[PDB]
């Protein structure tokens, strides 16, 4: 029932409008913040294009008590020209917990929904 | 309740809106309809939608498109540039009204290709 | 509990075994909730529609099929559910599959990769919808 889609340091996103929405989840500084604890399916798609040739696209759990981010779902990819990266998966999130998208070195998005 | 998984059928330009199997094998429709390539919503609300397209400048586009207004609103799209094979997957939660339709297109226009949705 | 599971960290079954990828089921981000696990398979307890998914992290040195397959009683052959063919000096590539399938009590789903090489980089999960 809680859910969020969000559209194109951690990455940053539009949280309204049109396709962007928050619904039972907060936001601050690129991150989805969880209010109701449970299992969420979290996902992110990132469009890439260019001209280690190796890009990493990840979802990370941040907890304010701790600096260090914990990896959740992570993809590595090498490559006139376009590549798209998608990650999805289910994670147990407690109230408080935040999730961000990072990509190391419009079309893209970031989202979740409780399952 | 509402959910569907549709699997690739033999189309068919224009873009074009891919056509789908709704009943044989793994395909099914449960609380959603289908009309000429389109999943059609019946119960308003937030749906996770997805499509996977098996591909087989030289640049392919894969997208999920809403109809309501006139015209087609891009919902989710990827570009890629691949004896070759590649696969393109898109998913995400979008709000849909009873009456809205969702379709799939790929440029330079599949059996391991599919299209589906469920209410979230 | 709405049945669900997330399994992590693929590795291959014993060479010559014929078996599928094996996964971590308890530690870290891995859990099983209202599904069971047996030698690589998620085993369905409660019949219905599930969104099943798997991501596999690929990479080598110089065609790969990543699939989710169903095992059903008295059917010697694994049935395809969702499959992807990809074809990529070191390289890296990731393959994601997701989709809603109907599964009966007693049915099993496994993940395979052809050919297998190949925590957070590889995974296999599901939830009832």
């Amino acid at each position: 029932n809680p859910a969020a889609h969000l559209t194109g340091g951690p990455l940053l996103w539009e949280t309204q409008l049109g396709l962007a929405f928050l619904r039972g989840l907060s936001y601050h500084d690129g991150a989805l913040v969880v209010t109701k604890a449970g299992y969420y399916y979290i996902y992110s798609k990132v469009q890439l294009g260019g001209v280690a040739s190796t890009i990493t696209h990840g979802l990370y759990k941040r907890t304010p008590r701790y600096p260090e981010e914990l990896e959740l779902l992570v993809s590595q990819q090498s490559p006139n020209w376009f590549d798209s990266s998608f990650l999805g998966g289910v994670v147990h999130l407690e109230a408080g917990e935040e999730v961000v998208v990072r990509v190391l070195d419009t079309r893209s998005y970031f989202g979740a929904f409780m399952v």
